[PDB]
This record gives structure tokens, sequence and C-alpha cells, in this order.
């Protein structure tokens, strides 16, 4: 519809303690008249972007920043203003996470990053090393329990294995990432996921494990270890079960590599109400007892705020917190970190499901990270050979990608040659995310054509 004026629409992810957030609205609408709605949409990182290009959505979005290059890039965020003295009270490293082309484009809020936890009535020494889980695995299966479950459908929990070894998403060049040099295709990535693969195939993980099994698995008492972020305390907190947060175990010698996520809260460009949703964030949500009031409800983690953190120090699960993050990576901001997920997502699944090789799942993976470039690249192959575009432009308007007059447009034309040459070159202005949303409804509906034209260069590239 439109952004109603005199309030403020927040967007939150579902396993974030959106309550403990609304009690924080509750306060602010308490001293200033100002309702403050808090809402949980599925899919909010899809979601978000589709919304928001037609000036609707909420006035705050919240998630990690990876993302929020992408939204920059489409101009669905606001530029922020907080003063030097409420910068000074947070660390320098988390502006830095939501700084985007020299602009600030969000205030960053928690440190997230994943760690071991282990049931300490179970496994009083938890494994240092990934290698030894499969002989603890088949001792542990002896007592009816099994040794380590967690969410194998999204990429975030597995990256760490895989990058540990030396797979790394968008190689950092002394200042900057270049978005050609993808490292989800060399010997590290591909050793750590065909240990993934091999723990399946020894059968001491499943490749249908996600959040819901792995969490209800833990906290019974069915599975000695799981893998996850602070967010997920609460839940076996309310468990009693006895537990420990630490350092995640090795792969070949060297640390699992998470990469870490700063939640941050950005304002959308379109909203009415910026200036409350500056006064919400800083003076409300930003200070000792608002980060306290979230996370009651899930716990945060590691913070930005520097008054609030010297108070979680004392935490063991902090401390263990922090030390898994710095030897993680922060994660990039560029508007290609969507197609990057989306590439490991696939080649995870894929693998684990056995319906491709580790080899051919990281082939893919690699063209698939550098979406926008392999569609201009193959811009003259594409126009004679993709054929019916009803489904691929359903899908470019199903993501608000096109307008019904855009794809009224395209339907005019003659032949199936102007009909492809007019879809090329509108979707290539309209940036990297709606590239992806092409590349990706191409990808799904004539599958053979993207695998026809990746092994068409490559008999390009050999001569
Ligand atoms: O699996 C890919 C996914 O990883 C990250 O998503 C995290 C998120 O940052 C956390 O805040 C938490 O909510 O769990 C998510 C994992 O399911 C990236 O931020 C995200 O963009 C990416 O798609």
């Amino acid at each position: 519809m439109k952004i109603e004026e005199g309030k403020l629409v927040i967007w939150i992810n579902g396993d974030k303690g959106y309550n403990g957030l609304a009690e924080v609205g509750k306060k602010f609408e308490k001293d200033t008249g100002i309702k403050v709605t808090v809402e949980h949409p599925d899919k909010l990182e899809e979601k978000f972007p589709q919304v928001a290009a037609t000036g609707d959505g909420p006035d705050i979005i919240f998630w990690a920043h990876d993302r929020f290059g992408g939204y920059a890039q489409s101009g669905l965020l606001a530029e922020i203003t907080p003063a030097a003295a409420f910068q000074d009270k947070l660390y320098p490293f988390t502006w830095d996470a939501v700084r985007y082309n020299g602009k600030l484009i969000a205030y960053p809020i928690a440190v997230e990053a994943l760690s071991l936890i282990y049931n300490k009535d179970l496994l009083p020494n938890p494994p240092k090393t990934w290698e030894e889980i499969p002989a603890l695995d088949k001792e542990l299966k002896a007592k009816g329990k099994s040794a380590l479950m967690f969410n194998l459908q999204e990429p975030y929990f597995t990256w760490p294995l895989i990058a540990a070894d030396g797979g790394y998403a968008f190689k950092y060049a002394a200042g900057k990432y270049d978005i050609k040099d993808v490292g989800v295709d060399n010997a590290g990535a591909k050793a750590g996921l065909t240990f993934l693969v091999d723990l399946i195939k020894n059968k001491h993980m499943n490749a249908d494990t996600d959040y819901s099994i792995a969490e209800a698995a833990f906290n019974k008492g069915e599975t000695a270890m799981t893998i996850n972020g602070p967010w997920a305390w609460s839940n076996i907190d309310t468990s009693a079960v006895n537990y420990g947060v630490t350092v995640l175990p090795t792969f070949k010698g060297q640390p699992s590599k998470p990469f870490v996520g700063v939640l941050s809260a950005g304002i959308n460009a379109a909203s009415p109400n910026k200036e409350l949703a500056k006064e919400f964030l800083e003076n409300y949500l930003l200070t000792d007892e608002g980060l306290e009031a979230v996370n009651k409800d899930k716990p945060l983690g590691a913070v930005a705020l520097k008054s609030y953190e010297e108070e979680l120090a004392k935490d063991p699960r902090i401390a263990a917190t922090m030390e898994n993050a710095q030897k993680g990576e922060i994660m990039p901001n560029i508007p290609q970190m969507s197609a990057f997920w989306y590439a490991v997502r696939t080649a995870v699944i894929n693998a684990a499901s056995g319906r491709q090789t580790v080899d051919a799942a990281l082939a893919a993976a690699q063209t698939n990270a550098v979406d926008a470039a392999f569609v201009k690249e193959n811009h003259r192959q594409l126009q004679a050979r993709m054929g019916d575009l009803k489904g691929v432009l359903d899908d470019l308007q199903d993501n608000e990608v096109l307008t019904e007059n855009e794809k009224e447009l395209v339907e005019q034309e003659k032949t199936r040659q102007s009909k492809n040459e007019a879809l090329l070159s509108m979707v290539e202005k309209k940036g990297d995310l709606a590239l992806d949303v092409l590349f990706r409804s191409i990808s799904e509906r004539d599958p053979y054509l993207v695998s026809y034209l990746r092994q068409q260069n490559l008999a390009a590239a050999l001569e």
C-alpha cells in the first residue's frame, strides 16, 4: 500500500527476540505516543527488496549487514546521521560493516558468530577436531545417542568448515573485494565439503537435517552436540539441559572460520518517519536496558554497544562467541553476496543429497556466484536460445523486478529473438539482485541452457 506517517513498522527475523524489541516499542510509545509495530515476516531478506522497490515495506529493517549493500545499490536504504559522540558508544569495526560506498546505511546492534554447543552431562571433553567426530559418533550411537546435529539447509552453518582449509567468498584485495575472484571451488573448499558429504555417506549426519530437527534433538538430549548462534541459548536454557559453549572444532589443524554477521537496523528510503526511526534506534534500542530487553527474549550474544558488552564480558558463552568470531571473517556487504549465498546453498544441498558430486556442485557454485557477469557476457547466445519467456517474465514480476507495462512491452515483440533482446537489456540496468532473479529463473526453468553455455565457454577458454 503505502507507509503510514506517524507510526513505526519494524521487520526482524523470527529467530530474534522480537517480543523483547516490542517491549522497547511500548516504552517508545508511552513516552512519545508513537505506535511501534514489530513484525517477523517469513523470508524477510527476500521480501524486503521486493516490497521496498515500490516504496512499500517497513520503516525499519533488521538483518545481518551482508545483505545491506544489495539494498543500498537499489536505493532502498536511507543514509543515517549519528553524531560523533553517538558513534563512539559503538565499536569502530561495527560501523565499517554498515558502510557502503562511503555512506553509513544502518545502525549496528549485535555481533553474531556461530559456536559449538555441547551437552555437558554427556560429553565432558568436546572434541577439538572435526576428524575425531566420526569415531565419536560410533561410540555414542551405542548408547542410543548421536554425536552432532546442526542445520544443513542454510549454508551459513556449513560455511565455517568449508572455509577452514581455505575456502573463501570474495578475495579481499587490500581495501576492497574482487568480484571475479571467488574461492568456493578451490582445494580447501572441496576438502571441507567433501568431509561434510563423507560424514553423510558414513551416516554420521543426514542431509535432511534442518533447524527444527537439530534443535529438538539437542534439547531432548538425543544428540551430543550442535552448531548455532546465541539466539538459540534461550531454548536450551528452558530445557534445563546442562550445556557449554566453546570454540568450533578444527579441520586439518586449522580453525573453523565462521562468517561473522553484524545484526543491523536500516531505515527504508521511502519512509516518512526517518527521524522517529533514528530516535527509536539511538535513544531507546541502543542503550543498556533496550539491549537487555531484547536479550531476555532471545540472546543477542556479543553486541556493538561498548557499555553493554563490558557487562557481557564476564559471560563464558560470550567469550566463546568472540573467540569464534575472531577466528572467522566479517562478511562483505557487497551486492554480490546474495548470489554467493544462493550458489553455496545450492552446492551444499546437491552434494549432501547426492545429486551432484562435490566437484560438480562446487564447479557450478563458482559460476552461480558470479551471476550478473554471466548474463551480460552471454548476452548474444541468450537472445537466440532462451525461448518462451512466460515463466521467466512471471518470475521477474513475482519478484517485482518488472512492472506490468515492462512485461507487456517484451511480449509485444514479433519473434523470440526480439522478445529475448528486449528482456535482456531491461534487466541489466536494474542491479545485481535483479539479474540474480533472472539468472535463477533461467537456471530453474531452463537448466540445460545454463549448463550448455557453461560448457561452451570452456571450449572457448581452452582455445
Ligand atoms: O545461510 C545463508 C544466510 O546466512 C546469514 O543468515 C543468518 C543470519 O545472518 C543470522 O542473523 C541468523 O538469523 O541466521 C541466518 C542463517 O539462516 C546471512 O546473513 C544471510 O544473508 C544468508 O542468506
